């Protein structure tokens, strides 16, 4: 199987390695954020990872967030690419809240899986299609 | 050659079509919904699928959906697992209303496709990348 | 390396040919366009592409594209089918904005990929699952 390196923002962050089967897999808050009615926050997530060469990650959330936290995705899908694989190089939810909302350090707040980054291309400028 | 089996709610919903190779299918809603502006509703479907093994799906909004009915979806992309193939596993559009609005059954709200799951990944812990 | 012919809008439009590896291709307005708060429009991104076949390509914002532009895409991720390769296909960006806006002529709204399309499936209904 394929390798993926995971650094945690510090010893308090939950774990997430287990036996992978192709699911998406789940992220977390690193902290407690408020987020104001008609506001926008970046969620820190607690995760800086290397992925796979020639892979991307795509992060979008989970099923029941809106419901228990009233927020939506401002960039709809978020795109990790293979080279944020920085020692500083956390990943986020960007957040925009539709109603006064609390998000607790440790909630599932969005979902992630890697994909094959597209193949090789070259765009030719054509005066007619 | 690959097969879905799909299960309709009822007679009355409008089966999807031959279709063309390769392009996203869309969905319709299975019944009459009326949202007013902010607020949320579960715009049922009225499918359920088994996926080929392996497979997930994801539902996205069209280009018009807000256009024509006014919505957004929630939780950005739907992601729909092959394990979700039970016989009460009916699909969903979680839609915010940015406008009033009298969704129809019918209503093409939504378009999926297939995808194969990711490959098998191993996450391992390291304490600097 | 697979080609896609380019058509542009009109010779002001920035031309986006360059080495490609894989990463997202970001798009830019070919117009300026004001959108008030809580208003929608299409951004047009002034040029129409020839995919190759068998290949769809898939539209998402920029990562800072909420925190320049106030904007989120109605849509989600945006699919390009194959089909669309006509000389007046010009591809757009669904805008909904959150507070009052100006995106610039030539300013990078959102990023594209291609992928494969799903493979041919037949859809069997079943009276259960
Ligand atoms: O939802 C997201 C999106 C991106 N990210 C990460 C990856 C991305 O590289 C980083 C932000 O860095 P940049 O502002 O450089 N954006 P990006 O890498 O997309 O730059 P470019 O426009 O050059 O592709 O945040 C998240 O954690 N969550
Ligand atoms: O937009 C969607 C998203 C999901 N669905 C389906 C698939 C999903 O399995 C189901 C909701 O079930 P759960 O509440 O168990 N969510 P999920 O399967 O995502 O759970 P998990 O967090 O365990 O992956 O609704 C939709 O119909 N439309
Ligand atoms: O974000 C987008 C989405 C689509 N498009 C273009 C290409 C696509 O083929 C066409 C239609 O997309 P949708 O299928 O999402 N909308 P709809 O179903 O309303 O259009 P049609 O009736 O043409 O299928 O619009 C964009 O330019 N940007
Ligand atoms: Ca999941
Ligand atoms: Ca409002
Ligand atoms: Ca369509
Ligand atoms: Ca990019």
């Amino acid at each position: 199987t394929m390798q993926i390196k995971i650094k945690y923002l510090d010893e308090t962050q939950t774990r997430i390695s287990k036996i992978e089967q192709g699911d998406w897999i789940d992220l977390r808050a690193a902290e407690d954020v408020t987020i104001k009615k008609d506001e926008f926050k970046l969620v820190p997530l607690g995760v800086a990872m290397e992925l796979p060469e020639g892979y991307e990650a795509h992060v979008v959330p989970r099923s029941s967030t809106y419901k228990n936290f009233g927020v939506i995705q401002t960039n709809s899908m978020g795109v990790i690419d293979e080279s944020y694989k920085g020692d500083n190089d956390f990943w986020f939810f960007p957040a925009y809240a539709l109603r006064d909302t609390e998000i607790k350090k440790g909630d599932r707040i969005c979902q992630f899986r890697i994909m094959k980054k597209m193949p090789a291309v070259e765009l030719v400028e054509v005066e007619h299609l």
